[PDB]
């Protein structure tokens, strides 16, 4: 017969390995089954004796702890994990990384924006929120995401690590913390600089080199929307701006500072994306390409096309503005 | 009692001050005096009644641990106060820096639970999970400090402009987080690097000096006269043995240095004085030579005395073996 949606077809299973996967086609249950499959498919269930039922419960609790923000929601979580999954296959990461490292990457990706409130660190700090006070202005959101991740994993019915020895858990915990804290965009230039420094002579034996690579990998997946095919990427920009404009409106309403790049009166879809693609995305992916040359064709290529497309869209926008004042 | 005599007010400026004489209310009075005396009430328009409520609230948020209690908080703040005079810190530091040093010293162990970071992390406590194994205690003390200051009737900074508040907040956070002894060798190395060519106008150099100062004050019990210092060691062991007892009956690792069956008063202090305190104050002395006679001197005497005590302890164990 026709099988229910939460039973994934073999065509989906195949497409899921690839950064072209249409993240918009699927509802929560289907995405949850996708994530479940990734853990089996990567041999993490096997190698860490993950109780398959616990794995399902864990993913449900994770889902429940993402909020319905326009951008930072469960689907974003899914995108980031699915891109990590894609990159494992694209870059043959199982040749370079231990199974513990693959587990860290994947689990960090799923958990990295848990309970995001839809207002970024600058709002937290300037508004002196409970979170900013709790974390002393030090990456309040990312600290909170990581805290919630391990609150969940401490509930015995969600503890996918229950059959891992304590030493393994400590290693996994520390790695996940490093990775989730690395997603604070305030630290972007710092982290890129450290990574570029190691790239002068990269060493897969060197644990510090590998820690930085993993930080770069999760950072890549986190902001990877523009790597996806245009029709998959475009809607995310509207989601982003909806969330960002919600924050700038609120900051105006409360007399707090407003960042120009988030201002509803100054931002267009094109200006939101151009500099971000050219100066954040492209250079980051360029450095990764040096270790994984296959990344150029699969991920740099769509970024170049998206850059050109948004640059053209800005010319059109500018000409249209000029026309109504000439 | 509530009113401090002139003798007390005077004695308060020196590291010989007998911290054990006084009850909470008099200690509160001493701390209040320090804020007036240092010019902090004047220069930051601190409301005089708010200052007293703030101190009362602070006191309320210290717990009755054997060691990490309100009197420890008083000792650290009183030693900071003493170092301001000894080292003439008001010639080197702005009043904003003095306020940061003093306020951080008062707040730096707020709501300490009586079990250190190693316990928090190994036992996967609520605090360790909240703070991701990153200096959980020190992050907590800091959070509680600004929860207190967020209460309007406790807000001694309510008349500082926002820019000033942010500067103070950042400074206090840095200093309180710097008290995590896990970072001791790191912070010492950073400071000794700057001490290669120290520069009072370099903000990065001054941040490290302030971190070293609050650190000096936090672990300064043994600088005090023997009769004042010795009882702190009993308190220390009492608190630490509590933890190692608990770690043993929960199956968690126990550090030999806190092991009730392995530790003596003397073995707890000799190594600490020799390889932690003395070297730290030696580096500080290079900036402030007056520190040598007032602070390194008692450390040398304490070291020698505990090494003598150890010989008797050892002789006693020779009479007990079988
Ligand atoms: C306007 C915004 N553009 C943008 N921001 C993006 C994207 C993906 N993730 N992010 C942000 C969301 C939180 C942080 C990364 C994206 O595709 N575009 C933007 C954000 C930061 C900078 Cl530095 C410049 C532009
Ligand atoms: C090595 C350490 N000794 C020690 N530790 C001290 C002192 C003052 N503060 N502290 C520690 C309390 C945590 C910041 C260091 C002190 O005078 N001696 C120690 C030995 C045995 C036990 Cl049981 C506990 C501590
Ligand atoms: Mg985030
Ligand atoms: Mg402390
Ligand atoms: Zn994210
Ligand atoms: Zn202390």
């Amino acid at each position: 017969p026709t099988y229910p949606k939460y039973l994934l077809s073999p065509e989906t299973i195949e497409a899921l390995r690839k950064p072209t996967f249409d993240v918009w086609l699927w509802e929560p249950n289907e995405m949850l089954s996708c994530l479940e499959h990734m853990y089996h498919d990567l041999g993490l269930v096997r190698d860490f004796s993950i109780n398959p039922v616990t794995l399902r419960r864990w993913l449900f609790c994770v889902h429940d702890n993402y909020r319905n923000n326009p951008f930072h929601n469960f689907r974003h979580c899914f995108c980031v994990a699915q891109m990590m999954y894609s990159m494992v296959w694209l870059c043959s990461l199982q040749e370079k990384f231990s199974q513990t490292d693959i587990l860290i990457l994947m689990t960090a990706a799923i958990c990295h924006d848990l309970d995001h409130p839809g207002y970024n660190n600058t709002y937290q700090i300037n508004a002196r929120t409970e979170l900013a006070v709790r974390y002393n202005d030090i990456s309040p959101l990312e600290n909170h995401h990581c805290a919630v991740a391990f609150q969940i994993l401490a509930e015995p019915e969600c503890n996918i690590f229950s059959n891992i020895p304590p030493d393994g858990f400590k290693q996994i915990r520390q790695g996940m913390i490093t990775l989730i804290l690395a997603t604070d965009m305030a630290r972007h230039a710092e982290i890129m600089d450290s990574f570029k420094e190691k790239m002068e002579n990269f060493d897969y034996s060197n644990e510090e080199h590998m820690t930085l690579l993993k930080m770069i990998l999760i950072k890549c997946c986190d902001i990877s929307n523009e790597v996806r095919p245009m029709e998959v990427a475009e809607p995310w920009v509207d989601c982003l701006l909806e969330e960002y404009f919600m924050q700038s409106d609120r900051e105006k309403s409360e007399g707090l500072p407003v960042a120009p790049f988030m201002d509803r009166d100054k931002v267009t879809k094109a200006t939101a994306q151009i500099g971000f693609i050219k100066f954040v995305l492209i250079p980051m992916f360029e450095t990764v390409t040096k270790l994984f040359p296959m990344v150029e064709e699969i991920m740099l290529q769509p970024l170049w096309e998206s850059r050109d497309r948004y640059e053209e869209l800005k010319r059109i926008d500018d000409a249209m503005k000029e026309l109504q004042k000439k």
